[PDB]
């Protein structure tokens, strides 16, 4: 049967995610993960590419990892992503875009529950650069959310 909403204990963000928008525009070129709420040690500069019909590609923890997504029918801006990575592994995640200006940067939530019972989430900072750190954009945005220290990554 078909996933039609984010696993329970997953936000759904109502209310809090921006008006407008546009996949096209998200869902093309490079994005690294410069930053995020919560992060393991070492930290690390994952690159996310893009290609057509929501696939992506990432270096991962152990190896390259590929994903191919689809919208979830019953979240509004979520997308579902099934992923496997050449250790052999597989497994769902779930994402919103919370706020972007496409051209520089994306703040996003995931969650998943990958094989737990229990979810796990975070929120994301993407850069179009390595170099990318925290927009003055978002500023109200995170302070809103609660995100008023971001763990810097392995990107510079
Ligand atoms: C343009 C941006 C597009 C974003 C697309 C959203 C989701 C699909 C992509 C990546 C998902 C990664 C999930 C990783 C699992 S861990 C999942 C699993 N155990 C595993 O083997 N992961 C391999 C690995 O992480 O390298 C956890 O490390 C997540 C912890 C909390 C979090 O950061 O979300």
């Amino acid at each position: 049967a078909e996933v039609t909403s984010i696993p329970t204990g997953c936000n759904a963000l109502s209310g809090k995610i921006m008006s407008g928008f546009d996949a096209n525009r998200f869902f093309t070129g490079d994005w690294y993960l410069t930053h995020s709420r919560d992060s393991e040690v070492p930290v690390r500069c994952e690159k996310y590419q893009t290609g057509s019909n929501l696939q992506l590609n990432f270096n991962g923890k152990n190896g390259d990892v590929k994903c191919s997504g689809s919208t979830v029918s019953g979240n509004q801006g979520f997308y579902s992503f099934q992923c496997t990575t050449t250790s052999g592994g597989s497994f769902t995640s779930y994402m919103a875009v919370v706020e972007t200006d496409y051209a520089n940067y994306a703040l996003l939530y995931r969650c998943g529950l990958y094989g737990s019972t229990t979810p796990k989430d975070n929120f994301l900072l993407f850069n179009r650069q390595s170099s990318g750190e925290i927009p003055a954009g978002l500023s109200t945005k995170l302070n809103q959310l609660e995100l008023t220290s971001l763990n810097k990554l392995g990107c510079s």
